């Protein structure tokens, strides 16, 4: 049980090698960019209940220097 590919965030990057049902990702940010005051990137795999798999849920984030 591995999940979809996590395809969101914009000014961040993220490296998951093999995914997993129920794992927590933060996006490592833009090349020296820092979260925003308040700005949560937390990109779990979470069990949607229907569709039986896993996605990644939804994190704003605002990945802004420095």
């Amino acid at each position: 049980i591995t999940c979809p590919p996590p395809m969101s965030v914009e000014h961040a990057d993220i490296w998951v090698k093999s995914y997993s049902l129920y794992s927590r990702e933060r996006y490592i940010c833009n090349s020296g960019f820092k979260r925003k005051a308040g700005t949560s990137s937390l990109t779990e795999c979470v069990l949607n209940k229907a569709t039986n798999v896993a996605h990644w849920t939804t994190p704003s984030l605002k990945c802004i220097r420095d």
